[PDB]
């Protein structure tokens, strides 16, 4: 079997992608942020805090033919950037893009951090990193794609995210139309949790390229792309005006500026990110600084493949009992 869902930036600077999911029995969809970077699926309910609820739209276990209980299950999880949500758990049907997984752990979100109250675009999370880091407990469960892996017609997803423009999420199958060239596979370290890899180098704009090392994780549920200081100081100084902003939280740069793009090596293949995807607009509505899309990871301690990265290219999650990730332009 296959799944195949439209994924859609939640707004004018692609901060996140929500995909529509279907849930129980009649279905109720809801808009959820596809996650490479965690693997808790999660929604708003009808068991969410009132005044933590702000347009999301909620999942009803009471209203579904198919929900559970998970009896004695709870699930508590805090993300990179502090945000943060927990609850209880549902078992129900859950379909992406004409994908089913039967028996599904849905966790009803009880408690979430304002952060995800004032996303009102985004009714939850869907995790794809590896079980390995889910949260549920006494009894720790599975993602989706861990749940659909066994049907799907090859045990892969990929990502193709749009810059200002819908994308693609599909399951079980690679699409040979929506890239060109050739995918280049890399090994991935499922030790951590995540699709951790190893970047071969970087250049800036029409620079020599620098082999060198960089490890790193494929994360659809990052916004900006987080590399070495010394990788973003390179990048950030051919840009005229461009600073690191202690006030900010990162590097800003003049919204004047037609920023040079950034190359990422995979194998002996090559990722160029365009440098309009660089920017994040003004820092503050009518500011002239703009806020930068390539950032230090020098606080975080892992480097982040996010959005930024993963939007120039046909990503492939590879979920065979050795797990790899392909890369390819498109
Ligand atoms: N990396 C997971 C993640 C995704 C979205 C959000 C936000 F911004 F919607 F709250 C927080 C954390």
């Amino acid at each position: 079997s296959t799944g195949s869902a439209t994924t859609t930036p939640i707004d004018s600077l692609d901060d996140a992608y929500i995909t529509p999911v279907q849930i129980g029995t009649p279905a109720q969809t809801l808009n959820l942020d596809f996650d490479t970077g965690s693997s808790d699926l999660w929604v708003f309910s009808s068991e969410t805090t009132a005044s933590e609820v702000d347009g999301q739209t909620i999942y009803t276990p009471s209203k579904s033919t198919t929900a559970k209980l998970l009896s004695g299950a709870t699930w508590s999880i805090s993300y990179g950037d502090g945000s943060s949500s927990s609850g209880d758990v549902y078992t129900d049907t859950v379909s992406v893009g004409g994908l089913t997984v039967t028996g599904q752990a849905v966790e009803s979100a009880k408690k979430v951090s304002s952060s995800f109250t004032e996303d009102s675009t985004i009714d939850g999370l869907l995790g794809l990193a590896f079980s390995t880091l889910n949260t549920v407990s006494p009894t720790q469960q599975k993602t989706f794609f861990d749940n659909a892996k066994a049907s799907l017609d090859s045990p892969v997803f990929t990502a193709d995210l749009g810059y200002h423009a819908p994308g693609t999420y599909n399951f079980g199958f690679i699409d040979t139309t929506a890239y060109t060239g050739s995918i280049t596979y890399t090994a991935v370290s499922t030790k951590q949790g995540f699709w951790e890899w190893t970047s071969t180098g970087y250049a800036v704009g029409s620079g020599t390229f620098k082999s060198t090392s960089i490890d790193g994780i494929a994360d659809t549920g990052t916004t900006l792309l987080y590399l070495p200081a010394t990788v973003v100081s390179a990048y950030w100084a051919q840009v005229s005006g461009a600073k690191s902003s202690s006030s900010v939280g990162g590097y800003v740069f003049p919204c004047s500026a037609t920023l040079p793009s950034f190359t990422f090596g995979v194998g002996s293949a090559r990722i160029v990110i365009p440098g309009d995807y660089i920017d994040f607009g003004p820092i503050s509505t009518g500011s002239s600084s703009c806020f930068g899309g390539i950032q230090s990871s020098a606080g975080i301690g892992i480097n982040i493949f996010g959005d930024v990265a993963l939007k120039a290219a046909f990503v492939v999650f590879n979920g065979a009992t050795t797990p790899t990730l392909g890369f390819a332009s498109k």
